[PDB]
């Protein structure tokens, strides 16, 4: 498989002891951090040596072009005595070539080893990281899983590829100090004048760096934020697109990516004055060396000292062409690698079965959220946690498992136990329902039936495609919200532990399916086993059931004990509980996309570039072969247009580049956008999220540096081949056979390449989704305690990786050996044809070249053909259907107040989500008059929520008309019809930023009015305390507050816009019965005017409704006010007060 050196084990051991040391001699300092760049050069930086002493080697070897070429100049111009003898020196300079291909492969050999090494040591090390930061870090704002998400992927290999060309840094400052050195030997001191030009590279390339870094920081700023806010529109889109706010967060975005393309601009012109640089200051050395050799000594230099000079001229311009590459790619790993120390620098976690005693526990802040935690859960027995939102029952259970900072007090377990914690916010795997339910447990059917039966799965998985077998979660099919929590729950009741903390399993679930859950699986099935419960739920209903009572009130708990001595001791309590409970073509598309002028200019002044550049040789030949004012001027006026051309050709790529860019993630984000839901419904989020994140990091800078080399390099070996064969015409035969080989070795890469290629992408993205759904759903694996299981995978799926990506590099290195020995017979045989007039000098001066550049046109092709199968995607979802807003209906017949009324009206509706499905809802028809309060209730899989979402147009309908006052709602546009209703969803869909953004983003609404929304939806007093009020921060998710409060909020995004028509989509599941209470009197009172349809999570609150649905599988069984249907002996209705009750 993989051999023990290479083992992610192994290299992740080193990396980390080399860390420790680090992180030892910084507690030594104040103010001195651990540096991962110092533990990396410890556990790695032997390899490194071996790989630098070969480019040494390397360019020694190198210098023997000159030598050769000057050799047989001198030889062409004019006993074992014979080693000037053309054709032995043409000979040994072919040897010279061919050691010199190896030794340079080798060094890159040894780089990539212990780059794909070091690959692997850095995300273990991140992983474990993962597996100890605290949860605080991400839910009060500092870090989210998006960034760590982009640590390992864009950041990690970005240190990677540096790694790859990390000797350069070294290698290529010896290789021009030689160069000069020599030249010293032919030119005299002419030479120095030359090196001092070549000198300023050093400043010059420091001061670009420099700018080039901070213009990298700044980009990688705003790329977070932008790609935060894609992502949360990408998991938000329902709420968005039936509020009609698709354009206002996409206008975000697009402002966000505005800074980021000019941070990206800023970039791509340093990038570009570095290229001028690297280009010109060779030329202006060489302009500078030779005018100063022709007016010091008043004689030319023979030809052999020319084409030395010369030649020792283009070994020195061969390592500036990389140098660029060398900066930009240690820039972006200095940047990567800060972001990176910053990660692996931040803060980490720290009979009676469990007691707490004078807790007070914080969740980072330093204020203390319990306070005065004196409990105990008795053994084996059912502890119940009773509480209104926003109360201390989640952090409770997260305090004991040890998630929270502890200020006072301590937790005994009678080092903790494994538990089993089923999340108030169910958390799946990308794995099969199997899976996720046994969760690394040994499958026993027997036991596997009893939990699937008693979460009522059966029925659901028997419709999936493969029951037990089809992937659930991300990147799989989605189940609905109740199938999830369902799983959640048999895995907490599945794994055999002895404690098992349920949070809230009844959120999601109907009355049946929670009330078979409770009997069977809690109170028989769990009982069996004997193990300890802790349920938080707000189902008082099931008080009698529990052994053990904790109530919780602000963060304190009120009383603790059985049923009888808390209605004993606290008979207030006890009272109001009784209350409650009423007792290719892509590539060409990419180059295009600068409409032609670009495209055009690049081509046209790369030519004439390289037209002056190579006059510029042939003119120095030619000037010395006389051993001037006239040759001086001519080469002075020639060496400037080869600068000004140069500075031409620089900014031409970067500027397609930018625009590009820019035109593809425009296109792309719009498009999205305008999506119909059902598209997302199908699609995983992670394949359009990588889109954006992957896809146009390549798109934007990637691209354009490989094109730029790529263009360079082909027009450079193109040249080289066209002067040789002008020079030497017999060359052009010589050049079929060769040809042919190059054609052939291509081929065969090709069809490997393509293949690794895939087999790469098909192993990372699993080890991805690993680091992401641990990242995600940390607290349940730290409780229980399957963090040994998941480094093991860890480790397992990363050495998958770095043998697919080895065996790649493997292939790359045959093609460019390949391609080098085929570099060298080119080299040869330009050579043998030259020696058997000033032609054929520059012909051999540039078949080095060649070689030099052919290595790179190859390269640079296969990183383009990559790049552009990126590029790709983004084409590939501007073919996407979009969603029909245009609407038949004139604007004229729209009244300014469309909704003034309230009425509705369905006849025949039938609803189908997808073509060629189900109908869902089948024939309903209801007259809701203005002014009407309507409850609609029924079991799960009934079309409740379907019946809401017709009155939006977020399902194709069949037949039927939905008549809002007056107009068919077919008619009218789309956001007409999804701005004027407003609709409560049941998950609560909360984006990041301050209350504010997220109660108006159009910024539209009087504060007054917010705290108007906020009253009636009951979280004015939270607010009020919070730090900032109405500015006060919402972390990504809303996961600084309670589930209740983040329901309470999206409440109060509903009450502000204020139509005439509500739709409350099972609003109060999460809210406890009292909040629910009265939030339903205050909404009732205030919205007594309008007309709101409430979908009913307990049929209590439809009471005191006007008209009451019962819907029974797409059908409305009975339709009249709640007292008839009570009235009625056996009836639907009936039987759902006497459940819920
Ligand atoms: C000109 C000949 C003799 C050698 C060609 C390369 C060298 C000039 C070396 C010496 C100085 C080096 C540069 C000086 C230091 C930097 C900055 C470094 O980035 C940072 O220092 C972080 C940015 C910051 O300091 O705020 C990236 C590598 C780079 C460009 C180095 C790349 C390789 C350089 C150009
Ligand atoms: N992840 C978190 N990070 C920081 N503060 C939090 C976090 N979760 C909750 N809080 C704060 O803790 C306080 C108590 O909330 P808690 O998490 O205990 O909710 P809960 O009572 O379990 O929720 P509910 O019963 O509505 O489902 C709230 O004021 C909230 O601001
Ligand atoms: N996103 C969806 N795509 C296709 N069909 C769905 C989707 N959601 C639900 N359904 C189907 O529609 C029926 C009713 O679902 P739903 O409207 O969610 O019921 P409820 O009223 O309980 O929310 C179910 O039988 C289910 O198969
Ligand atoms: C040394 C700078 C001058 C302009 C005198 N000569 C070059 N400059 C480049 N590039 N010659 C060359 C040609 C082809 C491939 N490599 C090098
Ligand atoms: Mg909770
Ligand atoms: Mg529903």
């Amino acid at each position: 498989k993989l051999p023990i050196a290479m083992r992610a084990v192994t290299n992740y051991v080193c990396l980390k002891e080399a860390y420790e040391e680090q992180k030892k001699k910084a507690a030594d300092h104040p103010n001195r951090t651990p540096s991962i760049w110092l533990a990396m050069y410890r556990a790695f930086g032997r390899p490194i040596l071996l790989s630098s002493t070969f480019r040494y080697l390397a360019d020694l070897l190198g210098f023997a072009g000159p030598l050769c070429i000057s050799g047989i100049v001198q030889r062409v111009n004019e006993s074992k005595e014979f080693l000037e003898n053309a054709h032995v020196l043409a000979v040994l300079l072919f040897l010279a070539l061919i050691l010199q291909r190896t030794f340079l492969q080798a060094s890159y050999y040894v780089t990539i080893e212990t780059g794909i090494n070091l690959r692997g040591a850095l995300l273990a090390m991140i992983y474990n990281k993962i597996l100890r930061l605290s949860t605080s870090n991400l839910s009060m704002g500092e870090m989210t899983l998006g960034q760590i998400n982009n640590l390992v992927a864009i950041e990690t290999n970005q240190l990677m590829w540096f790694l790859f060309l990390c000797p350069n840094l070294w290698a290529m400052p010896v290789q021009i100090i030689m160069g000069v050195i020599l030249l010293y030997n032919l030119l005299g001191s002419s030479a120095l004048v030359g090196a001092a030009v070549i000198v300023l590279l050093a400043p010059i390339q420091y001061f670009i760096a420099t700018k080039l870094a901070e213009a990298q920081k700044s980009t990688l700023d705003y790329s977070t934020e932008r790609l935060k806010k894609t992502n949360e529109i990408l998991k938000g889109i329902k709420l968005l697109k039936l509020y009609a706010w698709e354009h206002i967060f996409c206008k975000s975005v697009e402002e966000t990516r505005m800074k980021e393309l000019s941070s990206l601009k800023t970039f791509a012109l340093y990038t570009s004055l570095s290229i001028f640089m690297n280009a010109a200051i060779p030329i202006a050395a060489v302009l500078a060396t030779f005018v100063t050799h022709a007016y010091a000594s008043g004689n030319n230099l023979k030809p052999a000292e020319a084409f030395a000079s010369l030649s020792l001229f283009h070994i020195l311009v061969t390592p500036l062409f990389l140098l660029s590459t060398v900066v930009r790619f240690a820039v972006k790993a200095i940047i990567s690698v800060q972001k990176l120390n910053e990660f692996l620098l931040s803060d980490e976690i720290g009979d009676v079965a469990i007691k707490v005693t004078n807790g007070y526990f914080s969740w980072g802040s330093g204020l203390a959220t319990l306070s005065n935690i004196d409990i105990r859960i008795p053994t084996g027995q059912l502890t119940m946690i009773v509480g209104q939102v926003g109360c201390g029952k989640s952090s409770l259970l997260l305090a004991i498992l040890g998630e929270m900072q502890t200020l006072e007090g301590k937790v005994y377990w009678n080092s903790r136990y494994s538990v089993a914690y089923a999340a108030q916010k169910p958390w799946l795997l990308n794995a099969t329902v199997e899976e996720n339910i046994t969760f690394g447990s040994s499958f026993n059917r027997q036991r596997y039936k009893a939990v699937t039966d008693a979460c009522s799965l059966q029925p659901d998985i028997d419709l999936l495609p493969f029951g037990d077998q089809t992937e659930i979660g991300e990147r799989g099919i989605n189940l609905s919200g109740g199938q999830r929590q369902r799983i959640c729950v048999a895995r907490a009741l599945y794994q055999n532990t002895n404690i098992v903390f349920l949070d809230d399993p009844f959120s999601a679930l109907d009355i049946h399916l929670s009330d078979h859950l409770m009997q069977e699986g809690i109170l028989k099935f769990l009982q069996d086993d004997k193990r300890t419960v802790v349920l938080v739920t707000h189902k008082l209903q099931y008080l009698t059931h529990a052994d053990w009572i904790i109530a919780m009130k602000d963060g304190s708990v009120l009383r603790e004990g059985t049923l009888k001595d808390i209605q004993t001791k606290d008979v207030e309590l006890y009272e109001h509980w009784k209350t409650l409970m009423n007792r290719w073509k892509t590539c060409w598309w990419y180059l295009t996309s600068g409409g032609f002028f670009l495209l055009f200019l690049m081509i046209f002044s790369k030519l004439l570039k390289h037209s002056v550049i190579v006059a510029i040789d042939y003119w120095l030949a030619t000037w010395t072969s006389e051993y001037q004012t006239f040759y001086v001027a001519g080469f002075s006026i020639l060496c400037g247009a080869g600068i000004f051309l140069c500075l031409v050709t620089s900014l031409t790529v970067e500027w397609m580049g930018l625009t590009a860019a820019k035109n593809l993630h425009h296109n792309l984000l719009n498009k999205i956008i305008l999506g119909p839901i059902r598209f997302f419904d199908t699609t995983p989020l992670g394949l359009i999220l990588n889109r954006f994140s992957a896809d146009t990091n390549i798109i934007d800078q990637h691209i354009p540096p490989t094109l730029e080399s790529l263009t360079r390099s082909t027009l450079l070996c193109l040249s080289a081949i066209g002067m040789i064969s002008y020079a030497t015409p017999v060359f052009l035969i010589a050049l079929a056979p060769l040809g042919v080989a190059f054609y052939f070795i291509q081929k065969y890469f090709r069809v490997a390449s393509k293949d690794l290629q895939e087999l790469d992408d098909s192993t990372q993205l699993p080890l991805l989704c690993h680091f992401s759904e641990t990242a995600e759903g940390l607290t349940t694996i730290r409780a229980f305690r399957h963090e040994t299981r998941f480094k093991q995978r860890m480790l397992e799926l990363t050495d998958t990786n770095n043998i697919a990506y080895l065996f790649l590099s493997a292939a790359n290195r045959w093609l460019e050996v390949r391609t080098d020995y085929l570099g060298a017979c080119i080299v040869l045989t330009a050579s043998i044809a030259s020696i058997s007039s000033g032609l054929v000098g520059l012909g051999l001066l540039y078949a080095l070249t060649i070689t030099n550049y052919l290595n790179w046109v190859v390269r640079n092709l296969a990183d383009l053909e990559v790049q552009m199968g990126a590029v790709k995607k983004v084409n590939s979802f501007l073919t996407m259907e979009s969603e029909n807003y245009e609407g038949t209906m004139d604007p004229s017949q729209v009244p300014e107040h469309w909704p003034q009324e309230g009425e509705i009206k369905i006849h025949d509706l039938c609803v189908r989500y997808e073509n060629n499905l189900k109908p869902v809802l089948k024939h309903v028809k209801a007259y809701i008059k203005p002014g009407q309060k309507v409850g609609i209730c029924g079991r799960t899989g009934s079309g409740k929520s379907s019946l809401s979402l017709a009155f939006f147009r977020m399902v194709d309908i069949f037949d039927g008309k939905i008549v809002i006052d007056g107009i068919d709602i077919s008619k009218l546009p789309l956001h007409t019809l999804r701005s004027r209703l407003s609709i409560i969803l049941q998950d609560p869909i909360l984006f990041s930023g301050s209350i504010r953004f997220n109660l108006d983003p159009e910024c539209k609404c009087t504060d007054d009015r917010l705290w108007e929304a906020l009253e009636i939806a009951q979280l004015k007093n939270m607010v009020k305390s919070l730090p900032g009020g109405l500015d006060a921060t919402v972390t990504e998710g809303g996961e600084n507050f309670s589930v209740g409060q983040r329901q309470l909020f999206c409440l109060a995004r509903a009450f502000v816009r204020k139509s005439s028509i509500l739709i409350m989509d099972e609003a109060t599941a999460s809210i406890d019965m009292a909040t629910e209470n009265i939030l339903q009197k205050v909404v009732m009172t205030a919205f007594a005017d309008r007309t709101v349809v409430t979908i009913a999570h307990r049929v209590h609150t439809i009471l005191t409704a006007d008209l009451v649905i019962v819907m029974k599988r797409g059908n409305i069984l009975e339709y009249d006010t709640p007292e008839s249907l009570l009235a009625q002996e056996d009836g639907v209705f009936a039987s759902f007060v006497r459940a819920d009750m």
